[PDB]
C-alpha cells in the first residue's frame, strides 16, 4: 500500500511529509487524530477576528533556529512581517508593593543575575548527584548569600525569579534546578501566526496524503518487512516505513496496560526496553495559556512583558535570617486555598508588540490543569483573574477592568478597560497532547529519551517530535528538525 | 650576606599575603624587599579634597560568590559590624552626547541586544581551539552584519557604542582587545572596598615588621648552582635565601628578557628566565585601566545610580554603511575616513555620592587614552577642559547644571544647585616604573594560560613567581594576586617543615 505512513500531523509529521515529497517519494500518508493539522501549533480566533497562538508562540534561540532562519529568509524576500522581536524590560508587579522592576533600592534583576550564576556554578563541573527542585536551589542561594542581601531582596527576589516556571510550565518545586537554567541562543521572536508556518509546510505535499480525524490504535512489524498500521475506524495500512510523531506523553501510554486510553498505540513487538526506560528520566510539563481580550487599549504600552509576583511575607525573611542550615530552613517553612496571587503569572501585553488590545497570559502546573478544567466558565475565570488584572491596569496607568463579556455597554468607559472575551487552552485535557511539551523533574536527563527515540524501534518504526532530538528539545523547531531527520533517512533508503 | 629562609620581592598583595602565610605557618627569617617607599603595589589609597580617600588602584572585589579574599573580608565584617565593603552594582545609566540617556529605553532596548551580542560571542567560541581570535571591535561588526535584519537603525547606531564599556573591564580599546577574552564571566556581584588599604595594612601587620624593607629595589637574582638563591638590592646589600618569590608585575618582569641593564625595576636573572618563561611574554600583554577622580563640593545631582557610562559619539552614516555592505571584508573597508576628545571613547563613571556619600565621581578610562591623560595629570586645567563636556552632559542627564571650575578656590555663595569641581586626582600607573600599566589583558591572539603555567611552575625549585599575572582564578584581580602569594608560600612552608629535622 504505502511507502511511508506518518503518524501525527504536528510540525514534525508535516515537515516529514514535506521532506518526503521534496525528495520525490510518493504514496505516503499522514494520519492525524485531531480534525486539524498543526498539533501543538494552534492559532485560535477570538473577539473581532483577533488571532492567537494558544499553542507554541515564539521562535526561541533565534541566532541558530533553522526554522526561524527559513522564516526570516522569506521575510527578507517579500518584506511582510512574520514575527516580531518582543523581548522587553519585564515589568514586575507585587500585589502590595506594585512595580518592583528596575528599582533603585531593590535591584532585583541584579541579584537575580547573581543567583543564575550561582546556579551555573552549583552544577557545572561538580555534579555530585546534585539536582534539586528549582525551589530548593533558590533556598540554597538565599542561605549562602543572606549576609549580602537586603530583607526586601530576600522577600521579593525568590518570587521574581519564579518567572522561570513559565519557561517549562512547572511550579518551582517540580522543576529541575538543573533544567531551570539553560542558555538561550539569542532573542525570542514572537510568531505572527505560527499557523502560517503550519500552512506553509502542510500545503507543500499532496493533500491526498493527509487523512484527518483518524486516531491510530496499533502498529505491528510483521517480521516479513512491512509495518501494519491500524486506524481506529478499522482501516488498516501496509507501510514500508512509519514515522511516529505522537507526543512524548502520548507514547508513554504505550508502556502501560489497559489500552482504552485514547491516543495510545499498541506495539507488537512492544517498544523495546531501551525505549521504555527513558520515560523514567524525562517527563511532561503543563504550560497553559489564557487570552484576555479587551475592546481597546487604555493602558500604558511601556512593555510587552509583565510578570505578577506571588504573595511574599515578612516572616519568610525572618525564617531565612534564622535557619542554621538548609534542613532547618526547609522544615521551618512548614506553615490555604488558591488564588491568582498564589503563583507567578506571565502576561504578554500584545498592544505594544502587535498592536492588539489583548493580554497573553502564561500559567503552569499545578494551576494550569485547574484553570483548564473550568475553561468554559468564563465568569469564574473573570473572578479568579480579576485581582491581578486590576493590579496590572493600575500599575499601567489605567483603572479596574469592566466585565463586558455579554452585551450591554454603558458607553462611559473610554478610559476604563473593558474585557470582551477570555480564551483558555486545553492541552492538559486534550488526550492527544496530555500536557505541554517535554520538561524534566529533578533527576531527569532527556539524553536517554533523545537517543532511544532518535535511533528507532527498528529500521521500519521511526520517531520524530519535540521529545526526540537534542537541539531545540521541546521546541517547535526541534520537532521540525526531527521530522526532516527521519524523512531524509527514509528518502535515501527508498530512493533506489 | 645574611641568610634568609624566604625572600619576597615586592610588597603588593601577593608579597604581603605570602609573608602572611609564611609567618602563619611558622617560617622565620624571611624578608619582603620592596622598591617603593610604601607597601600595597597596585593597591594604593590616595587622599584629596577635605581628606576624602579614594582607591586609585583596585576598587572592587570581583566574583564575590567565590573570591576567597572577599569571603575573608566578609567573615571579619560578619564578626565585628565593621563596614569593609559595599555592594555597588547598579542599573547602568548610558549617556550619548546628542541623545542623552538611552539606557533601559522602551524603543532602543540596547541592554537586550547587548545580551544577544554576548551569546553571539560565546557561540562563536566553544569546545576548544581552532576557533581563531579577532579584535573585540571586529566581532561587534560581525554581529551587526549577521543580525542587521533583526536590528533597528538606532540599535545598530548605539549598540556598538554601548557595549564598549567592556573596554573598561580590560583597560583596552576595542580594537586592541582580544575578542576571545572579552566576555570573561563574573562570578557574582562586585563589592566596592571601603578603603582597600584596610586590606593592605591588615595583611601587612600579620607578619614580623622587621621583615619589611621598603625602598630597596632588587636588581639581580642569581641562583648559585649549589642550591642557594642570591639576591642583590641596588643599595649594594646582598642576601642568601633558600627560596625567593618574585611578585613584580609581569610588565616589569618582562624587562628582564631584554638587554639594557639600567631600566628602572628590571631584575637581572642568572640563569636567564627559562625559555618557557621568555616565550609566554609573547602570548600576553598589558592593560592600562586608568582612573580620574572628580571631587565636587557637595552632591546637587540625581543619585539614581552609582553607574554611568558615557558613549563615544556615533553617526547614522555608520548605520547606512552597515546596511549597505556585502560581507565583513567590504564592511571593514567602507569604514574608512578628527582629533581625540572626551567623546571619542566610552567613559565609565562611578557616582560615589550614591554608593558612599562622597560628592565625587570615580571615572575609569582605557588605553590609549589613559597614557595621554596620565601624562598630563599635573596640568589640571587642561584636564578640566578635556572632561568638561562629558561632565556637563552627565549633570544635564542627572537634573543638575553645568560644572563650575572651582579648583583654584575663588568662591561663590550663589552655588546651591550648581556643581563645583574642587579637585581632580589622576592615577599614574602607566608612568610609574614599578607598575608600567594596570594589570595585563589580552591582545588579539593572546593565550593568557601560557604565562600562568610558566609562572606557577617556577624558574626552578627555588625561584618562584606570584602576582595577578600568575594564576587562572582571579587573573589580573587583587584576589588572584592574593591567592597566588598564598600558593607559593604554602608550598614553601611544607617543604621547609620537612627540611632536615626541626
Ligand atoms: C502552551 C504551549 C506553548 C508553547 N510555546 C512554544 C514557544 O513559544 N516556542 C516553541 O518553540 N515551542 C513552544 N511550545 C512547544 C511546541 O508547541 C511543541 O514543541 C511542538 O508543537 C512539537 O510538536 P510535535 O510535532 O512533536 O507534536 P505535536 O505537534 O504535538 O503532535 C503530533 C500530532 O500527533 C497527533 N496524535 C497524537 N496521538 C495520535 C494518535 N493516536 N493517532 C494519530 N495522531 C495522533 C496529535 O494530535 C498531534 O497533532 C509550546 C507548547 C505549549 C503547550
Ligand atoms: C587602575 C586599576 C584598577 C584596578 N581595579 C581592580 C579592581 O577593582 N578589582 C581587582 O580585583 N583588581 C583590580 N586591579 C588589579 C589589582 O590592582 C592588581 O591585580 C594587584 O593589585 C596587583 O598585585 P600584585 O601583588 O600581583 O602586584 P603589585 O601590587 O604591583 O606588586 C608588585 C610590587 O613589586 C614592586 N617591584 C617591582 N619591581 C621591583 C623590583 N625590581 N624590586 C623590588 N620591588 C619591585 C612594586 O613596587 C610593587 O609593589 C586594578 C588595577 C589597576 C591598575
Amino acid at each position: 500500500k504505502k511507502k511511508v505512513i506518518i503518524i501525527g500531523a504536528g510540525i514534525a509529521g508535516l515537515k516529514a511529509a514535506s521532506t518526503l515529497h521534496q525528495n520525490g517519494i510518493q504514496d505516503c500518508l499522514v494520519l492525524e487524530a485531531r480534525d486539524r493539522v498543526g498539533g501543538r501549533l494552534q492559532t485560535v480566533t477570538g473577539y473581532q477576528g483577533r488571532k492567537y497562538d494558544i499553542g507554541a508562540s515564539w521562535h526561541h534561540d533565534t541566532l541558530t533556529n533553522p526554522l526561524f532562519l527559513e522564516e526570516a529568509q522569506l521575510s527578507l524576500n517579500d518584506g511582510r512581517t512574520r514575527f516580531v522581536f518582543d523581548d522587553d524590560n519585564f515589568i514586575y508587579i507585587d500585589e502590595e508593593r506594585g512595580r518592583v522592576d528596575h528599582d533603585k533600592e531593590l535591584l532585583l534583576e541584579i541579584v537575580d543575575n547573581e543567583m543564575s550564576k550561582f546556579a551555573e556554578l552549583e552544577f557545572h563541573q561538580h555534579l555530585g548527584v546534585s539536582d534539586c527542585s528549582f525551589f530548593q536551589l533558590v533556598m540554597k542561594y538565599l542561605l549562602q548569600r543572606r549576609q549580602f542581601l537586603t530583607n526586601d531582596q530576600i522577600r521579593y527576589l525568590p518570587q521574581l525569579c519564579r518567572y522561570l516556571e513559565l519557561w517549562h510550565g512547572l511550579d518551582w518545586k517540580l522543576l529541575s534546578a538543573k533544567d531551570t537554567y539553560f542558555g538561550h541562543q539569542g532573542r525570542n521572536a514572537f510568531a505572527l501566526n505560527y499557523d502560517s508556518v503550519v500552512q506553509r509546510i502542510a500545503q507543500s505535499f499532496p493533500q491526498n496524503w493527509l487523512k484527518l480525524s483518524c486516531e491510530v490504535k496499533s502498529i505491528t512489524r510483521e517480521p516479513s518487512k512491512n509495518v501494519t498500521v491500524n486506524c481506529e475506524d478499522g482501516t488498516v495500512y501496509n507501510a514500508d516505513y512509519v514515522i511516529i510523531t505522537v507526543p512524548q506523553s502520548v507514547l508513554n501510554l504505550s508502556v502501560q496496560p489497559e489500552k482504552n486510553l485514547r491516543g495510545r498505540i499498541e506495539f507488537q513487538p512492544p517498544l523495546k526496553p531501551v525505549i521504555q526506560d527513558a520515560f523514567d528520566k524525562i517527563h511532561f510539563g503543563a504550560l497553559g495559556k489564557v487570552i484576555f481580550e479587551f475592546e481597546e487599549c487604555c493602558w500604558s504600552n511601556e512593555s510587552s512583558k509583565i510578570v505578577t509576583l506571588a504573595n511574599s511575607t515578612n516572616e519568610f525573611v525572618e525564617i531565612v535570617r534564622n535557619a542554621e542550615n538548609l534542613d532547618e530552613l526547609d522544615s521551618m517553612l512548614e506553615r490555604t486555598s488558591v488564588t491568582c496571587w498564589s503563583q507567578p503569572l506571565f502576561f504578554v501585553n500584545l498592544s505594544k508588540s502587535t498592536g492588539v488590545a489583548s493580554f497573553m497570559m502564561l500559567m503552569q502546573a499545578p494551576l494550569t490543569n485547574h484553570i483548564e478544567s473550568i475553561r468554559e466558565d468564563k465568569e469564574r475565570l473573570f473572578s479568579f483573574f480579576q485581582p491581578v488584572l486590576n493590579k496590572i491596569m493600575k500599575c499601567l496607568d489605567s483603572e479596574d477592568v469592566i466585565d463586558g463579556m455579554r452585551p450591554i455597554e454603558n458607553i462611559a468607559n473610554a478610559n476604563k478597560p473593558v474585557l470582551r472575551n477570555i480564551i483558555v487552552s486545553n492541552w492538559t485535557r486534550d488526550p492527544y497532547s496530555r500536557g505541554a511539551y517535554s520538561a524534566c523533574f529533578p533527576g531527569d536527563d532527556p539524553v536517554d529519551m533523545v537517543v532511544a527515540m532518535s535511533n528507532g524501534q527498528d529500521s521500519r518504526i521511526r520517531f520524530a517530535g519535540e521529545h526526540t532530538i537534542m537541539d531545540g528539545a521541546g521546541c517547535a523547531y526541534g520537532a521540525w528538525e526531527s521530522g526532516r531527520r527521519e524523512a531524509t533517512r527514509i528518502s535515501d533508503l527508498l530512493k533506489l
